[PDB]
């Protein structure tokens, strides 16, 4: 029976975590996870940031540069790991939230083994949980491989393959760079893809989003490389998939033993479901990070919906500030 | 490592173990609760079907006959509870499955203590868990209590309040039936609610159904409501079933109508009814934009080793009923023992 | 060669031309219709507004009242007729315009026999002239009757026939409504409809957008008469067409005669094609009424996106005043 | 009152009418310019096609050879006007079909001044008519003049200025290596564009689509550029080919880089290409959310007696252009012929 859940212990959480932890008020944060990492233990092995690690810094500690390239997963686990440490969370792990109940004038968080009962409860639980693969007429049929970039890992097993990378940003471009080396891919994306200019990281991302909160394909060193092998190329979707490939608009068919999904991720608010909070579109309505059905509940990290640049590290800390103290505001009074 | 997980322990899952137990292959079912019963254990204390025990049979064993009409919660709760037990049905309780996972050859069922590796997953987990409730402008402002029907318990809470029954259909008209007669109640529904003539029970919802299921089989075209059970009926009798139209927002203690004028409001019971409760399929990425899965039939087109049953009209009409969840279970279970075949 | 090129000449481009007539400035207006009246000359027979008179004025000159019934199309037309010859606006009747091009300096308005230099342009054609019907699978196939609601005029030639009504709101009803008095109809709808209180008229429409600005189904007779005939029963989109029919989700297929697609409408901004505005959504870039693309372009009266309540009588006013403002602002200056 | 209406009358148009003249049907053209000549007669000065008349020629009659190397743009609209009078197509001009109307049992093609009752459709409105500008934050302010390809016409009025061409493939390195010369300019593109090898000419791009027609037709599986027309290679060799990516935002007088820097921008040629020119077609209600028309080959899908042609990859491949367009013109003929049989 404490004050604040933080359900979730990925940067997000964290962030909340380090403005809260100076106050009044108790929380606890429940992580899925075996470790601290959040999603960034499930990126694939070669997976680095797209900007360096001023860049991609939580607030308080800055995460300690990285020598001559932009951070890997490893490192930004690492650096939550330590952070998370550093502040002394209390953060229990593994727990599954299965749902958040509303018990009159506490939620109710729940999870198989214990329950915690809040004044107030704060989902920061990403978006890794709720890959998106859309339905293509043909899916039933396809008998080759198919993976989501949630689970990419390595390209190894795509070795000599026919591969659709399906989906544009950042993810595919990174996938296909990797998996076109070792393996016969196509791109495909909904647009032609953009590219930023060689020079400049995804910092200008976030800075995109402090212009527009004072009111794109990052070429990465693999993307970068996949470019001078003439492996950008993209295309756009085919019209269905067959047992073993697909047929194009043109009427064209291809052989496909593979399809990476890297047609992104939705918000994973299944543990919010119990709660009736969850809109039509999946999410959850909001004014800032505070959720209009629940106000005892908010929602940080997940997006551009919860805040411009907010589902990144150097991002969420706005959100995460401004969510810290609407909360302490809510149980001051 | 066995063949078929059945996740959930509810009716549908019930029905599709009836059709796969005398087979070849191995199942488990996982079910969340504490004891057998699906949703029914979490049905308010007056909560009777809308239709008799005859009409609200899974396969093989009839649910038992009640006296005067129509079958309680707990008389469902015991018949599933019996009827798991009668067909031996191996199942898991309580487990949360947090996801669905595919690694390949198998599909991984999750949940906190364990793993099941699976040839074949049937996610059989209703609609309870994963309650409606729509946002209106004004939801942040309102101080008042607010309930979903699934939590909805008694009416004594509300004793003397000012409420707002929301949603029409039969969780609506039997709760306002029942809150009515201790508070100030007021009926908002979408339309105006529709109600079935005094001498039929919710079986007409299975017959149509079947009509219907006559009709796309045979292949001949067709075309294309409140059960006035003893309650609700005894409500028109107090003239207490005048519903009107949505309110256009609510404030701190209220809510403001189309015309312009406010009413207060001490309760709002949301019987705005369910989504499907598929949270533990989002890992797998078939959950379309409509919160559904693409299906033919009872079968995921993404995700062909995965079946969905028993989750309502899109699963199969009268799939999320006792008597109606027979006709896709068995053919779940056909196409399934053809699949592993 | 006048300053301001009104293109269209229905309620839009009315209330925009009261507003700038006291001004300097020239300006002609070019309309595609034979008489005064906007898409309301292409009303079916029985139409009438969702809102007495009162609700249904545009500024300056209020509509006449109407005695016991909502205003006819024939009334709106009328009033349309008188308002313009009251203000004494030079309209142009009837006038396609085809293309508007950038000479510059000047805009260019341009239709078959003549073209208007401008240094302005203000672009009112509303959404009659787009309509909208979805693709479903299976309409190559379908062999019966199809009409868009724009075309509706009058349910005989439906006498008796398998009629679907698709599409929800107001005209939908409005004209299941009618025809389900003389045919057998569904009516297909994305989402269940909802309905207004019967003691309510669309006043209710603009007062949401004026509650909005100062920061739904209604019940018009026929249609009351249509629920007491128990036939606002609404069902959701079919899978499919088939030659004489449509197949629904359950699989059961139905027999259809006739489609009367009640789908709405898009901005009927073909004329603006020719200067590259058109943004991929169909629609042109807005500050209020202003096309950011290109700034001596104003866009007035077509929905939502160029203002709360724009498409209407009564709500086009605001837009409208605002647009005058805005254009002689430019001009001045 | 004729059985078919073709609107337009580009080379598309005259395609599509080689393949019906000889038939019993009655047909019209109707098009939008003073005289033949289609989108060529709003080609800049210089522009030549991109390979020679031997791979620019319609069906039938082939376009007479060219000097040195490519076709001029009179020559090209010279030839389709003497390809016009050669099969002595009924071509109404100057006609801007407004709109295509469904009266029933036919299509009503309606321009100001008459109007035309036809069995049949044919769109062949090509995309000159509907230029794409993208929009960037920043384009309210942006005093600088700006210019689509489709009116570019001659570097002079760029001389000495700070110049974006914007948009990749042929019509911005065409028109880069001719403004280059006069004006300092910056070559703005999406992706880093990519050339083909300097001793292949457009042709190449007619014979990826036979191959990919073959593959489609014969039922095998396949997979899936600036041609260097002379001035586009002088222009790599004053080293004017470096392409830069898209800027973020206009400011006033230049344009705002990714990095923070800022250019200053006197004029932007937009090369950013073409919709398909469906405006008249919008009355039918055919115009998907895409901004064309569902098709099975040239035929819509939603109106059958409307068939659309020439307009790109999604009328068929290499369409839009003088030597690929024939292959869809026949097949729409042979089509509508059928239909109409
Ligand atoms: C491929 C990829 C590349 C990216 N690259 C960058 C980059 O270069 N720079 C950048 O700034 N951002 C990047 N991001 C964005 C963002 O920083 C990561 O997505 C990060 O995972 C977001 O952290 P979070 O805390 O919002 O979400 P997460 O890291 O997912 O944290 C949520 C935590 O909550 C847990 N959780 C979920 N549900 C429950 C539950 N019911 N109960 C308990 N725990 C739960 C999860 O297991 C997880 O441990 C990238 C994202 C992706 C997918
Ligand atoms: C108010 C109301 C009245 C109704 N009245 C009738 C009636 O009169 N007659 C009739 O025939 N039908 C009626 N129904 C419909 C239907 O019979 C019930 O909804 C019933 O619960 C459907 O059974 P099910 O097995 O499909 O779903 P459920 O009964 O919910 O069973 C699913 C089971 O799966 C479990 N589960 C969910 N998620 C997970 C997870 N991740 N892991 C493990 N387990 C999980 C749930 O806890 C539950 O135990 C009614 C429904 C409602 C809401
Ligand atoms: C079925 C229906 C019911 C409605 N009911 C109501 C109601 O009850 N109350 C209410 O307030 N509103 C109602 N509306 C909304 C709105 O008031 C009407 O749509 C009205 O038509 C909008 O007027 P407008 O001037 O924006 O558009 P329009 O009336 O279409 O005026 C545009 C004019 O521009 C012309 N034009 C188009 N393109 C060109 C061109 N290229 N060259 C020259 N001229 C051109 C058109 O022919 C037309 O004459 C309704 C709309 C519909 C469709
Ligand atoms: C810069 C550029 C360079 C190109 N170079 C080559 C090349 O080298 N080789 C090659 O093979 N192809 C080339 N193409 C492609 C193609 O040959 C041209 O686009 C050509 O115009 C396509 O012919 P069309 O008949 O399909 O379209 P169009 O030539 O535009 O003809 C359509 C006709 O229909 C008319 N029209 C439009 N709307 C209406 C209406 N509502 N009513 C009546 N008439 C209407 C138009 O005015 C036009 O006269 C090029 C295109 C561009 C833009």
């Amino acid at each position: 029976s404490t004050d604040i859940v933080i359900i979730g212990g990925g940067q997000a959480a964290l962030s909340v975590a380090y403005y809260l932890r100076r106050s009044k008020y108790s929380f606890v944060m429940l992580d899925a996870e075996q470790t601290p990492g959040g999603a960034w233990l499930h990126g694939w092995d070669s997976l680095r940031l797209f900007s360096p690690s001023t860049w991609s810094s939580l607030s308080g500690w800055q995460m300690p540069p990285t020598g001559e390239t932009y951070p890997s997963r490893d490192q930004v686990v690492d650096y939550l790991r330590h952070y998370e440490s550093r502040y002394e969370f209390p953060v229990q792990r593994p727990v599954w939230v299965s749902a958040v109940n509303n018990l009159g004038d506490r939620l109710e968080v729940v999870s198989e083994r214990q329950q915690w009962r809040a004044r107030v409860v704060i989902s920061a639980t990403g978006t890794w949980r709720n890959p998106f693969i859309p339905a293509y007429p043909g899916a039933d049929l396809f008998q080759g491989a198919q993976l989501h970039s949630a689970h990419y890992q390595s390209p190894a097993p795509f070795a000599g393959q026919k591969v659709l990378v399906v989906g544009g940003g950042n993810s595919g471009a990174q996938i296909l760079a990797e998996v076109s080396r070792v393996a016969d891919c196509t791109w495909v994306t909904t647009s032609e893809p953009i590219f930023l200019p060689d020079d400049v990281d995804g910092r200008v991302l976030f800075q995109r989003a402090t212009d527009r909160w004072k009111a794109d394909v990052v070429m990465v060193p693999p993307v970068k490389e996949a470019r001078e092998r003439g492996a950008l190329h993209a295309v756009r979707p085919f019209t269905r998939f067959t047992a073993n490939g697909v047929v194009w608009a043109d009427g064209t068919g291809s052989a496909v033993d593979a399809v990476i999904w890297c047609t992104g991720f939705r918000p994973a608010l299944a543990h919010l479901q119990s709660l009736g909070v969850i809109n039509p579109d999946g999410k959850v309505d909001l004014a800032g990070t505070r959720s209009l059905q629940e106000p005892r509940l908010w929602l940080l990290g997940y997006g551009e919906w919860t805040g411009l640049a907010s589902a990144t590290l150097i991002g969420v800390g706005r959100s995460a500030r401004a969510t810290a103290e609407e909360i302490i505001q809510y149980l001051d009074s």
